């Protein structure tokens, strides 16, 4: 039998909308991600969360040896495959108004799967936008998936696979492979799991880092595999992005609960222990990078549930971690307004605009007090924890009445 292990790493599954991410990760998981009859009221908004064990066949013919299930009577063998890692997905919608949750699961990602439809002409907007997020984020371990390729013939796959190439010849993404697969009908998956072993490797994790986990609200995702055990109290799901956390350790959530005292608006650090950790429908000691985890609290639940509750990141309790509600950042603008259906020129930071900041898995707004010719000033609306120097930010702008892309920094301490 195959061990019960956390997974080991995070694949982002990103593209435009209805080019097939939702089945790709059924294809390869079995899980279907989405509540996809009907959702709220015309697409999914929630990210989607998805894990699979990973083996190979030792003595079968390649790609077909690689599988997701403890057997290889598909290949021959009578004996039980080698158990090589397990793996997540994170799995991000297409729709351009849900740019800000693609970033927020983009903070996540170990790697990356950029799904193209073969029966839409390349590049759709956020086919390129969901692109240079990747490579403004540094998820530059990326596979790119030609999907439905059933539905064209072999010329015209082929014809659009060195449109690709050309599109990435010259950037960072030029040794890239595609790899052609039908999610839908389940052709070719098994490249793609070789693909996947052989390109999005699990990375060095420096397990004695400051522990932080990013957290991910139970609204924000659909995990159909993981469930909330809550009879010690309220549970909080996330990605650990570094260290480690054990079960009985002392941790705070921040930046924490919205108090407003005299009407003087703050937001207090909520302590608490962690009861339990949880991966999928199995419990762990401790949780290490990997997976979307669920650190089971003694917090009353409508507390963890509250909305009041900015609960971006978890640290241990004694952690050094700044609560700013004024941050400067060492920005860098695009060149262009890459998710438009027309590329729109971007223009400079202009002082006292509201921008929306992407830290981590949160979303801000904020604004300009200070413009100069690398650096910004921004005043937020509401505070950011700040466990680190070197923490990525992705600047947006409202365009059009949408949120676009527009930039990145770092935020300095
Ligand atoms: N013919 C064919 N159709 C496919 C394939 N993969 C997905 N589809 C179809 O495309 C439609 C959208 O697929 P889905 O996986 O939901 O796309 P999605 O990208 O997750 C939608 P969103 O961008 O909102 O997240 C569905 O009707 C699905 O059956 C494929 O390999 N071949
Ligand atoms: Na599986
Ligand atoms: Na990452
Ligand atoms: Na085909």
């Amino acid at each position: 039998a195959w061990p019960k292990v956390q997974p080991e790493v995070n694949i982002g599954v990103v593209g435009h909308v209805d080019h097939g991410k939702t089945t790709l990760v059924q294809a390869i998981t079995g899980i279907w991600t989405s509540k996809h009859s009907e959702e709220l009221k015309g697409m999914t908004i929630k990210l989607g969360y998805a894990e699979t064990n990973i083996g190979v066949c030792e003595s079968c013919k390649k790609p077909e040896a690689y599988v997701t299930e403890p057997s290889c009577k598909s290949c021959g063998s009578d004996d039980e495959p080698k158990f090589l890692r397990r793996i997540s997905f994170i799995d991000a919608p297409g729709h351009e108004v849900l740019m800000a949750t693609m970033l927020s699961g983009a903070a996540l990602m170990d790697g990356a799967i950029l799904v193209v439809a073969a029966n839409e002409p390349f590049p759709q907007p956020q086919t390129r936008e969901h692109f240079v997020a990747l490579g403004i984020i540094g998820v530059k371990n990326l596979i790119i998936v030609q999907n439905k390729v059933d539905v064209v013939s072999k010329e015209e796959a082929l014809s659009q696979y060195r449109q690709i190439k050309q599109f990435t010849k010259g950037t960072w993404a030029e040794n890239v492979p595609i790899i052609p697969v039908s999610a839908l009908h389940k052709i070719n998956i098994d490249s793609l799991i070789e693909g996947i072993e052989e390109y999005i490797k699990t990375p060095y994790r420096d397990l004695s880092q400051k522990p932080v986990m990013l957290v991910i609200r139970s609204a924000d995702v659909n995990a159909p595999g993981t469930q909330f055990n809550e009879l010690k109290g309220g549970v909080i799901g996330g990605s650990i992005i570094q260290g480690l956390f054990k079960v009985d350790q002392e941790i705070k959530v921040l930046p924490g609960l919205r108090v407003e005292k005299q009407g003087k608006v703050s937001y207090e650090p909520i302590f608490t222990k962690i009861s339990s950790i949880a991966f999928g429908d199995e419990e762990f000691k401790e949780a290490k990078p990997g997976g979307l985890v669920a650190i089971g609290t003694y917090l009353d639940p409508s507390l963890t549930k509250a909305d009041n509750l900015l609960g971006s990141i978890i640290t241990l309790a004694d952690a050094e971690v700044p609560v700013l509600w004024n941050i400067r950042i060492k920005y860098n603008l695009l060149e262009r307004v890459v998710g438009a259906k027309e590329m729109l020129k971007v223009d400079p930071i202009r002082a006292k605009e509201t921008l929306m900041l992407s830290v981590g898995s949160s979303t801000t707004l904020g604004i300009v007090t200070s413009v100069k010719k690398d650096e910004i000033e921004v005043e937020l609306r509401r505070p950011v924890a700040v466990w680190s120097n070197n923490i990525r930010t992705v600047i947006s702008r409202q365009i059009a009445g949408r949120w676009r892309m527009i930039g990145w920094g770092l935020v300095e301490i």
